[PDB]
């Protein structure tokens, strides 16, 4: 079976990170019986050692000689630290020299929950493990590739990173996605600059062979959790009683009795009714709204959207008896998930980790491919969206209607023409009552306030400066001038001028850091994530993120990293907009494209200007004016949530 | 070289068609080096001959015995001729019993015209040849493929075929674009029909390394076609001279007289400025308009466009002496053809053929890929036009405005609920003149009569009946009712109910026929095509192609088919938008699908039925009201041609 393999790579230096088990470990395997040396780096000593073992044996079954020369392992290895990824380029270049492939393998699942229950933290340790750590890896490797003439990056993404003009939402994985998605991202925008002495691609397969009981436990929970928290949510919008009366109406912990109180909330009767009938009678979930589990994580999202209600409202909640969910759910649940992962196979067979490392490494041999994502596996049936829609109107005469009387709050700071023009159409034509701009600095407020004077004098236009604590600035929105309604979320931050390569015979010493790649995540993505949380949580109507603006006089690097930006946030976006679809949350999320793929499409006088400056203010007002309830249908709904559009 | 090659597919039989020259040849080669069994076709008996012949005498190289066995020919066979493929099948099957794979790589470059210089029976060549054949071949082979439980469709299509999402603009490439993304498209929408047993991709290669001076040289002269026939279209708009009497200015075919001519049209005026400053004062097309070539093609369009004009126009035109182009403007033109290539290449390397097979033979490995395009080559710099973007609104009231006075030419007969409601928003919200109803029988003239019965009676809706003579009924629409503004064209059938794959141990008999896969081409793709060319030369303000509807209760085959039609056109709809941009055409074309991708998108009550049925009229108004002349900058006209949006 190896016949087709032993030679194809004779003479390479590969790191493959992650190569201890999964598809690195077989990459690792498959290109060292293809005669590559390699170096497989991970965390566990013990897994890598065994990984190490079994590769040698097999390479002195084949023939090689001196098997210990040709497979080195770097145990201990977390690609999340900066210093630990400088370690382990020391110890490669050491034992090999220059290195030819970088495969850049290692990844985490990460938080594995909604964006409203995702730590930032947690989010911002699965860009470091999982995207931050390739271009880190590319940082340091490339410079020695570009000297040698040659060189090959592979980063292994995922089917669920989405492809060129198409996102695919992954509910529950935003963190992940948006990691897959930059995978994708990093290769199509260097592909031009590494060129012609350096490929690179992505791999991005689907599902692979590689506890299912108690996942279908914890998504039956996150499903009572979604349930209440959404009709908490919407009684407290349309009821005078605050979310702690509203929230004490749950303390007897007792379902038949919300659903008959005539004077609850009808959001709460008619969820104690949807708990009656789809519930299994032998289930205390049938009967009790919540567990102590539930209510925790129910009291965190109340807490984290500005909702005031002491710590421990829920210290006295009647424990319900187990079992909360029964076998019964819990299985049907378990044969749910597997079903739909097994439907979206159209060769309806599991491909191994073996066969996608096979694919893998003959696709290595090519040289002629750069750019590009190779699917290994798929024929896959999935949700896709698509992006980059640049023909759009203005939203209907009803939807505008509903901004009479709204809260808006803008966010932002290097775009104060873009600013000042959205604050005065909300207020000047579409009779919102008040704008929040909430700028990262003082001299962001002071530009505001003197471009929106006559707002600021007349009680209009209120300014909060967040520096990194938006989360803390929007609280203050909150209590001060009351919940957002639209809101629409612009960098701080402009894009970077550094150059993205090295000159062959340079140091690369001002081409973009490791530090710098990973702010420019922190300011493009991050700040996006945690706006999107926060307001979701806050009870916002609607959320306009908006790309970082290239224009005809952009750097070709500025170019360059605004479209890694763009096609990266459309994995946030799709994700999040179905996730807040599916969880029956109001919030309209999508995306408003200031980024375009090329120079030429840009305006280029003055009128064209204008004419760009009025679509933005036209695709803004598209996806913030919010439905009237009524139009929120199945069909409208997925239609005015997780989109893109490019100005 | 052939070492990793050597038993990779052996006992495969392989079909390869166009297998004696380019890539085709390469796939023949490499798979007999593998192992398998090929049976070449292609129409040239002599380098089929020589072909078989090189690749006998490497397989006995390598040490194969009885080669004469391994590679046999099908000389004489022409793909676009359904018979001939029939007798490939009963030679292929004769020699080697069941066929593996099925290598659909023949291919014709096409008309090489723009749209509208492209007769359409050249386009259905292209169609027949390069699409129609790829689902004859697999109509045939499939049945025996699933019989023996295995089987693999590879189509060859091309970069320039497009991708999921995206469409590639290919100007003067219509026919051979629409091909190519219909070859994707078919292993796109079978893959699910044809797993487990069968796997069917794409491959979609870049430029690869495979008379200059003669094709710089047609580029120039199709230059001064375009810019003469866009100046005489839009003099005649606004000027009391008919086109003869344009066209006679241009019969002394002087450039200074007709600039300096203070009566003729300043359309006119201002091009004879442009020839003299942009031309080559040592070039005849410096000082002359025209030359007898270029008069004749020009002639066809205004002919094709319905002007009136006497066969024998340009019988004394002058001719203009040698040289019309001069060599350096010729070579200027063809190092701006070769430089704009090289400059796609990120690797800033051709591939070769022999690379690109390589690529394709170690991708035939792969078991667990369906429905996907490869690209064995890539990272290429190109504009891509991204598809099925949801979220628009209306049109502004400045566009909308321009309908005011209007002629529109509806064009349909199944969507009889379409065509009325687009009647009645044009005539009673937006102040259209008149509305011509062009369907295709007399059962559908008078459907539409009675739906319309007030419109007809009031002399606003206009009936004429085209039955498969689309172009002379437009003609009778321009003589009688005037050339249109605004047009909507609608498919006349809707899709095929029968199944379109065969159970295991069945004939398939009551499967899609070959005759059937091109009467879907020709109702659902040639039809638009028919329109599109029709009425840009007939100066339509606006065309809006609008695909078969899908529902919550159409068949899965129909939904297969829908998406099908709806990824192809996307390929027409681009190449056609940017090829009329570019050449200075008013005409505004976009595509309006009412095909989704899932079910669970559609509709599923009257409430969301309502919605869908307002979101289409918006989607028709939103590329369909004309641009008030001054804003269609290079900007906002390059947003508003070439774009598709789902309802």
């Amino acid at each position: 079976w190896a016949e087709s393999l032993i030679g194809l790579h004779l003479g390479k230096v590969a790191l493959i990170t992650g190569g201890s088990a999964g598809i690195g470990g077989q990459i690792g395997r498959l290109l060292a019986l293809s005669g590559a040396r390699v170096m497989l780096a991970a965390r566990d000593r013990h897994k890598l050692e065994q990984m190490q073992a079994m590769i040698q044996s097999e390479l002195a079954e084949v023939g090689y000689t001196d098997v210990e020369d040709r497979v080195h392992i770097a145990p201990g290895c977390d690609v999340s630290s900066e210093a630990q990824l400088a370690d382990l380029v020391e110890r490669t270049l050491s034992a090999f020299g220059t290195v030819d492939y970088l495969i850049n393998n290692a990844g985490i699942a990460g938080v594995e929950e909604m964006v409203i229950d995702m730590p930032v933290e947690g989010w911002r340790h699965t860009l470091f493990a999982n995207l931050i750590s390739n271009y880190s890896l590319m940082r340091k490797l490339a410079p020695l590739m570009k000297k040698q003439g040659s060189g090959y990056i592979l980063n292994v993404s995922s089917y669920f990173g989405g492809e060129k003009d198409a996102a695919i939402p992954y509910p529950n994985r935003a963190d992940y996605a948006v990691s897959k998605a930059g995978q994708r991202a990093m290769a199509e925008v260097f592909a031009r600059f590494l060129g012609p002495e350096i490929q690179i691609n992505a791999i991005a397969p689907g599902p692979v062979e590689g506890l299912f009981a108690r996942r279908a436990r914890l998504i039956l929970e996150n499903k009572r959790l979604n349930e209440l928290h959404a009709a908490l949510i919407a009684a407290a919008r349309t009821d005078e009683r605050s979310m702690h009366e509203l929230v004490e109406l749950l303390l007897p912990n007792d379902v038949a009795a919300l659903e008959q109180n005539p004077a609850a909330p009808t959001a709460l009767r008619e969820l104690a009714r949807r708990f009656r009938s789809e519930g299994d009678p032998a289930a205390s979930s049938s009967s009790a709204l919540l567990n102590r589990s539930i209510a925790a994580k129910l009291l965190a999202r109340l807490h984290n959207g500005g909702y005031v209600l002491p710590a421990d409202i829920f210290a006295n909640l009647p424990n319900p008896p187990d079992p909360f969910f029964t076998r019964a759910q819990i299985d049907r649940e378990a044969r749910k998930v597997r079903d739909g992962i097994m439907g979206m196979l159209y060769l309806q067979r599991m491909p191994t980790e073996f066969d996608v490392a096979m694919a893998t490494v003959y696709y290595l041999a090519d040289r002629n491919v750069s750019g590009e994502t190779f699917h290994p596996s798929g024929g896959l049936r999935y949700e896709r969206t698509p992006t980059g829609g640049e023909l759009f109107g203005l939203p209907s005469p009803e939807r505008l209607a509903e901004l009479v009387g709204s809260t808006v709050y803008l966010i932002g700071e290097h775009l104060t023409e873009h600013l000042n023009l959205l604050a005065r159409a909300y207020l000047e034509r579409y009779g919102a009552r008040q704008v929040v701009m909430i700028v990262e600095t003082e001299t962001g407020a002071e530009t505001m306030r003197r471009l929106l004077h006559d707002h600021v004098e007349a009680g209009r236009l209120m300014t909060i400066v967040a520096g990194d604590q938006i989360e803390a600035a929007i609280d203050q929105a909150i209590t001060r001038y009351g919940r957002p309604g639209p809101v629409v979320c612009t960098p701080f931050r402009p894009l970077p001028t550094v150059p993205l390569v090295g000159r062959k015979d340079s140091d690369w010493s001002t081409v973009l850091s490791e530090a710098e790649f990973a702010e420019l995540c922190e300011h493009q993505l991050t700040h996006h994530f945690r706006v999107a949380r926060k307001i979701a949580l806050s009870d916002g109507a609607s959320l306009a993120l908006v790309t970082p603006e290239t224009t005809a006089t952009s750097t070709t690097e500025q170019f360059a990293l605004a479209n890694f930006i763009k096609t990266t946030l459309h994995a946030f976006t799709a994700t999040i907009g179905v996730e807040s679809e599916r969880t029956a949350q109001r919030i309209l999320i999508n995306q408003v494209d200031l980024t375009r793929r090329a120079r030429a499409e840009e305006p280029r006088d003055p009128h064209e200007r204008q004419q760009e400056l009025e679509r933005f203010i036209e695709a803004v007002l598209l996806v913030t004016a919010p439905l009237p309830p009524e139009a929120d249908t199945r069909y409208a709904g997925r239609i005015h949530r997780g989109r893109a559009i490019t100005v």
